[PDB]
């Protein structure tokens, strides 16, 4: 709405953002050196399918109350009717999950971290979604060439959130306003910082819809006759 308020916005973002997520980037990178033996791998390729994806199902709905913590923290939100919220949280928050997930890969050797140590796709084997395990490792490997700052990524996020344009909501201009000022916030603090550019090299979303659609079309595969 004016200036000092938005730098006030853009660090309370950061702040929650920090303040939301799993694991510190500072740790990822930590333990990088710490791979999956041979032995471990196999270990997880053995699961059956049904525990892997118990597994993995538990691991994904953790990361996505992290995110609606994240969507709670940021102002204005919890102002909107409990069904706008609803909406958002559905599309964003699978969506925001996955890019910071892109923070917990590595691209040097094309592994992930995960319960503890970092391992290639051969792990998700056991999940038999051989095609969505590629889509996603591709997404978080394109990401990561953009090199994201931890607050790029805050407000990239918070944008993928605060999304008016989701079919479904009832007060569409207060979500707007939101989303406005976040906006607003997120070109401003790119310009202080010269990072800009990085405008053009956004992922076109719509592939973040197909990983999300991927999601929807596999489980729907998984409990057919099951
Ligand atoms: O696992 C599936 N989806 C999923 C998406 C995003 C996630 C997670 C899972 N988890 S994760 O388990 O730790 C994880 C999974 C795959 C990776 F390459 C790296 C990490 C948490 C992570 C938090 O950074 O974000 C999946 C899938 F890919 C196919 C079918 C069913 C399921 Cl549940």
């Amino acid at each position: 709405a004016s200036l000092t308020e938005i730098e006030h916005l853009v660090q309370s973002v950061c702040k929650s953002y920090r303040e939301t997520c799993q694991l510190r980037l500072e740790d990822l990178l930590r333990q990088r050196s710490n791979i999956f033996s041979r032995e471990e791998v196999t270990g997880y390729q053995r699961k059956s399918m049904w525990e892997m994806w118990e597994r993995c199902a538990h691991h994904l709905t953790e990361a996505i109350q992290y995110v609606v913590e994240f969507a709670k923290r940021l102002s204005g939100f919890m102002e909107l009717c409990q069904n706008d919220q609803i909406v958002l949280l559905k599309a964003g928050a699978m969506e925001v999950v996955l890019v910071r997930m892109c923070r917990a890969y590595n691209a040097d050797n094309r592994t992930v971290f995960f319960e503890g140590k970092y391992g290639g796709m051969e792990l998700f084997r056991a999940l038999g979604c051989s095609e969505l395990i590629s889509s996603i490792f591709d997404f978080s490997h394109s990401l990561s060439a953009l090199h994201f700052s931890e607050d790029e990524i805050a407000l990239y996020t918070a944008l993928v959130l605060i999304n008016a344009h989701r079919p479904g909501l009832q007060e569409k201009r207060k979500v707007e306003q939101l989303q406005y000022n976040l906006e607003l916030a997120f070109h401003h603090h790119l310009c202080k910082t010269h990072r800009q550019s990085i405008l053009a090299k956004l992922p076109p979303k719509g592939k973040l819809r197909s990983l999300c659609s991927q999601h929807v079309e596999r489980l729907q595969i998984f409990q057919h006759l099951h």
